[PDB]
């Protein structure tokens, strides 16, 4: 058997049947004789390729396979990999390398010191020392990406390797099962449950790894058992809790003082599946107010190590959430009261307020809709106004790297064809991966794109105000016609200059058969 | 003085007055109080920001300054940095980092292992140990970028550093002059000259570093004195020789066997300013045929070390080219036999052949026009059919990384407002950096973009053909409206479905005052 | 408080009270005002510092703290870090950096690209961006080194940081508890238990991580339950099992074909706490013969991902071994019969056979002795002839990096003052970290060093034979007088040119009160 055949059988047996790519000469030998049982998803830009695979991996909760072209292709994908690292996305990234005979002279398309290129944004980077080693390296890549903490991995393969003969003993690779679904030992776990039962005013904080492990339901039960208010960790890449649940308290502000102030009065704080903490703005103060004890459960050793306070437990979030939810006593305390419904903002017949857009989406979108957010100046309003009952309903670039939501929305839609994906993207962020639109049109992926157009870098303007910075250039982005951009890539475009038009467009988009883009004129 | 004021004074004193950027919160403290003598050029994407800066640096023959945001921004620009490494572009890439007080907890926007991120694609990568060191670090970066072999450098700066006090002794950095324009010592230089003089059949091979050093004229004199045929190194990122000069033989095919054959018979082969060699396709054979002696002159130690044959000299192209040009004696040998004329290919009144397009461009474009090529399948024909007699008249992505030409065509146009830039770009390549068009509109850079739309990844379909590779997915890119994309970013758009329309389109484009995009319906392979 | 005080308090609160080091100017501001509750162990060389700390960490099953000088000091120690990586030794390596004001100009003693230097032989490499962060960085290092899979970490600190003001919120670091004591979920653990109970002919293979977790007893129980033969994985760094137990089958030869042959007939092979596998010699063949299924329990994701065959479970060895040992049913199968005692080799009145030396050590050493092996050409003989009943009784360079055993023997002896340490080192290996002897004499660490002198690189001479390689230079090391070297460093020395002198020297050595070195004349 050839390395080519052996490799595809490996992918197939490990449950991988989709290839997200942008091709090059180095990758032709691998793409040739493409298995009929495999699917290839072309994106025009590498940043788009990874974004789409990222959305697909996250929604499907399974590793995604990518094929890029040498250093140039890998390089273009770097920004996307930065997000994938933060969101623990299981991405197997392969890139074609020059033929071994030509690597020495550094011929054109040679990926120099290839393993080093994507570092430090991957848990594993590797180039095999021989063709026969390739299947085994691929097997390594598959399990490294899938083991906790999940993350992107990198593999470089010289194009001449694929036709070579593969080692017959590679058959042992096909059916390897690697598990990391583990939880705290019985003894220590009982001590933890003791502590939770004995707390007089517990609070719970959930991060994206809860949604990734589909432990949302288990967390809901745990909260109901402890009668505890629930928060989502700051800078949230996902949503791990029904946002209308009486326990839900909303998105924590990404500041040190702000968070210790919020947790004040809570004697024990259970953090599940989140870093402690993913702060953003400079907000000096106490990490925790005296009287508050923090206990962290995380799947990532790097997160437990760098937390500046509290105890940490490194385990699988799914197994841990399940264990706790089923072991804690039912507290007699009153169940928390659901937060009040957001106030209706005053809306004239002009440009729409971000609050109005969200309220309208909430009224018109299906109950099982999936939202992506890359509208940076309106994130807070988005969490308050969208009712998200189900898991996997929200995605936001995990490292703050723009260009994520647009291609990811296509990947997510591909992963969940029964759920309407609605991406809310700012006029600024939209340009980073605009060409992903073409993939949506080409593969009939009925994703809905809502472009929030206020002609500027909203968030940046705000920051410039709180720093008091004057004469800052490059904050404005006038002169972009997004309907023409969407026509450029074969996507139906609509405009919403006002509320009347916004409802009309939303109704039309929801009904349309293919992907639709709506340009909304929002206030500055 | 603040680190902010000191750093801007250093850039000012070092001849930098332009900043290509895409801003983020980590960079606000730096962009604030933007000096009135500085000019900021905004790009919607990072790849686009770097590409434009690259074109600007290569055409101006001076280092370019870039400001990006954290790892996300730097990452988006990696593909572009691969090209820049290969073309020795002097680029100074600075990226904002999180406040020092917030790095430890790895807050959002922290650039982890910052200096490691752009490796191995930069000459130098660094994050200062404190605020006061920032100005010094910036100096190191400026000089690392400008010193032979020129290249991109990376500097990460925590945003809280800008408002801090600078070391008073930082003033010593302002007027620092560093020179690397050196040449072979007199003794060894005379020996080399003697070799060239005694050669009975020398050949010359020029690389992109010749055009970078503006050594084209000196190389012409040298070629004329030696009466030697002149070739351009394979995968040529630039043009270092008048393509219509009688010594010019053309672009070398990127194959080991193809090159040894072309050089057969030449007792002495002098290679100037090129890697040896930048092969591409697998084309196994002899590196050099017996009886052929090769001498390479490079400014990059890495190039001299990796060459699989010949002697090498690591020196400044400018100085070396000038020295040799004026040292070699005039040979009485006869000039090289005149090269045949590119045939006028068959063309009906339907979709245009790439050759028809190049012939028309060469007939209508000004003598001092600058071309940028990102049409991968038509490169060979472009070189045969375009008369480029001046320096700085050609750019092609140096590492083969697509997404170069479009933004770079804007950078080049900015650097040379008196020369008409004409980007020839395949429908595939055009998508990698499409948003760059917005920058041309916003700042009214009158670059002309010619999109060769054949609906496919031409070069790939061909390579798949020779490999007898059947059932290869992802080679077709149908359903792309480029006039609509141009409109989306505010650029005037025209279309050419046939020869007559192409001519009229070019005429209109050359008389336009702003950027113009022309979608050309070319024949699919 | 100062960064200096805060830091010593953190180490104190985290259980650290010993600094192994070799000082430099960059380390003076750290070492000044050395806390009275801390002890400092000086070594003449860096490879020796880390070797000693490594031995101490392995034997105490706790993280060892190290202090080295800048780049030159760190550099000198990288061979030893190579062993520590393979042994999963929890070493916290700290190295002084130039003052922040001088790093830019690259003054003398400046550690350029400090974080990159130790890579990739460390779990985590870091240099704080400010002095106030030093304490937090130290916290990360401590936890990163202690979390499974344990291993070495590296922190570079500019010497001017120590005298700076610490962040008051640093107090949150002091009592952080981080646990990775985890095991497979009940559901999946039940399936594994069933597979083991239904096994018709199971075998067990143990690695060094068993002895590290002190799960030896649990493994014994598991073995007796299942009535299964017990191997030790190849290239063994430690001894995870009593070598005279009825189930004990010995150390597996370090080859592919040899191991699959040995496992032939066993339907289920359970590998615990070992890579799969640490092969050495070139022995091509089947990874496993048909009919043999393999299950591996490892605490290291890198090991699980790279095994060429079998299923894997990534969990804590201590927790998993305990659960399994108490869950599996008692088999009705007949308990294996103990391996027959090794034959007595013929010994004339001249030089000594390695076999004779081990037989004599076994006869005269205490039952709780601790052996360290650096006699590369006599490892097999050593495993068969030494009866090691207890945990922590054997150590061997885990990456085959020589210069480990001499200093490590000192570290182990320091960690275990009640157990006699006996290091068996070849004349060749003795030279790599010879100056370590000084430390044993300085602090009167009564380690016994047995030098096997055959005046050559035995193992190398043997390998040159298999490859029929002739005319190989540098294989002989004549003219080394080890008694004079011991005298040079203040250690009592004895000689043994024959069996009668071996017995004599051994009795005196064991009766000795300080360290002793015995030079034994062994056959070629
Ligand atoms: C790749 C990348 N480039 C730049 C930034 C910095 N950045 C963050 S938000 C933002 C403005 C986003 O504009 P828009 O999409 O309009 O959101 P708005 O603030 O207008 O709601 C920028 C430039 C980033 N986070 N990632
Ligand atoms: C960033 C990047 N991605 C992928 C490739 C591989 N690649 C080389 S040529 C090519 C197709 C280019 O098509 P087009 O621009 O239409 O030129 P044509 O071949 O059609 O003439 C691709 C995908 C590359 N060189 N750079
Ligand atoms: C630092 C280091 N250098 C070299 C080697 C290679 N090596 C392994 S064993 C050996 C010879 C050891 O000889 P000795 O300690 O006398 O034992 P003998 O083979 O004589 O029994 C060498 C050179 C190594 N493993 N580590
Ligand atoms: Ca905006
Ligand atoms: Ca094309
Ligand atoms: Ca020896
Ligand atoms: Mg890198």
């Amino acid at each position: 058997a050839s390395v080519h055949g052996t490799t595809y059988e490996l992918l197939r047996r490990q449950g991988i049947d989709t290839v997200f790519g942008n091709p090059g000469s180095n990758e032709l030998p691998f793409l040739k004789d493409f298995p009929e049982d495999f699917r290839y998803i072309l994106a025009l830009q590498e940043a788009c390729v990874v974004g789409i695979a990222d959305g697909y991996a996250q929604a499907s909760r399974k590793p995604a396979f990518i094929n890029l072209h040498s250093a140039a292709g890998t390089g273009n994908a770097m920004g996307a990999l930065s997000n994938a690292w933060n969101s623990h996305s299981p991405l197997i990234v392969t890139a074609g390398q020059q033929t071994r005979a030509m690597i020495g002279v550094e011929a054109l398309l040679t990926n120099v010191d290839a393993a080093n290129l994507p570092r430090p944004l991957v848990k594993w980077s590797y180039e095999p020392a021989s063709a026969a080693e390739v299947p085994h390296a691929m097997s390594r890549a598959i399990h490294m990406a899938s083991m906790a903490p999940q993350g992107p991995v990198y593999l470089s393969v010289p194009y001449d390797d694929w036709d070579k003969d593969a080692d017959p003993q590679s058959h042992h690779l096909f059916d390897r099962h690697v598990s990391s679904s583990v939880r705290l030992n019985d003894q220590d776990l009982d001590i933890l449950v003791k502590a939770l039962n004995s707390a007089s005013n517990p609070a719970i904080v959930l991060g994206p790894d809860v949604d990734a492990a589909n432990a949302n339901a288990d967390c809901v039960m745990l909260a109901e058992r402890l009668k505890a208010p629930v928060w989502v960790a700051p800078s949230a890449p996902r949503c791990p809790f029904p946002t209308r649940h009486p326990c839900f308290r909303g998105l924590m502000p990404a500041g040190i003082a702000a968070i210790s102030q919020l947790l004040e009065g809570h004697d024990v704080v259970l953090v599940i599946g989140a870093p402690v903490f993913r702060y953003y703005q400079y907000d000096p103060g106490q990490y925790l107010k005296p009287g508050t004890r923090l206990i962290s459960v995380t799947c990532d050793p790097l997160e437990a190590a760098r937390a500046p306070m509290g105890d940490a437990i490194v385990a699988d979030i799914g197994a841990m959430a399940s264990a706790l939810a089923n072991l804690v006593e039912e507290s007699s305390r009153q169940l928390p009261t659901a937060a009040p419904e957001p106030a209706k903002v005053d809306q004239d017949a002009g440009r729409l307020h971000p609050e109005t857009v969200f309220d309208t989406l909430n009224d018109m979108a299906p109950e099982n809709a999936i939202y992506l957010n890359e509208s940076t100046s309106t994130t807070a309003q988005m969490w308050q106004r969208l009712n998200m009952r189900n898991p996997g309903s929200y995605y936001f670039c995990a490292a703050g790297g723009l260009g994520f939501a647009l291609p990811a929305a296509i990947g997510v839609q591909l992963a969940e064809p029964e759920r309407q994906v609605i991406a809310v993207i700012g006029d600024g962020s939209a340009n980073y991966s605009i060409s992903a639109l073409w993939t949506a049109a080409q593969y009939n992926i009925p994703t809905i794109f809502v472009i929030m157009n206020n002609g500027t870098y909203g968030i940046l303007r705000w920051f410039a105000g709180v720093l008091e910075a004057e004469n800052v250039p490059g904050l404005d982005v006038p002169g972009i016609d997004f309907r023409a951009l969407a026509k450029g890539y074969g996507v139906q475009a609509l405009k919403a200059d006002n509320l009347e038009q916004l409802k009309g467009s939303l109704q039309e988009a929801l009904s349309a058969k293919g992907p639709v883009l709506i340009e909304v004129s929002t206030v500055s």
